[PDB]
C-alpha cells in the first residue's frame, strides 16, 4: 500500500544522492 | 561520502516502511 | 538546487508518514 | 511512534542535505 510507494519513492532518491555523491 | 552514507540510511527505511506496512 | 528540491521532498514524505500514523492511531 | 520517529529522522536527513547543498556552494 501508501507505505510500500513511500518505500519506493526513498530508494529512488537514494539513488539520486548516489548519483549526486560521484557526478 | 556523505551522501552515500545517507542513501544506506535512505534504504534502511525503505526497509522499516515495507516491515510496517505488512505488520 | 537538487539536493535542496531532495530536501523538501523528504520534509513532504515526514508530514505524509506523520499523516498515516495519526490515521492508524485514530481508526484503532 | 515508529512513523512519527522514522519522521523526525526524514526531517534530520533533509536538515543534513541542505547543510551538505550549502557548503559545495560556498567551496564554489
Ligand atoms: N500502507
Ligand atoms: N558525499
Ligand atoms: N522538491
Ligand atoms: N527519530
Amino acid at each position: 500500500g501508501e507505505l510500500k510507494a513511500i518505500a519506493q519513492e526513498l530508494k529512488a532518491i537514494a539513488k539520486e544522492l548516489k548519483a549526486i555523491a560521484w557526478e
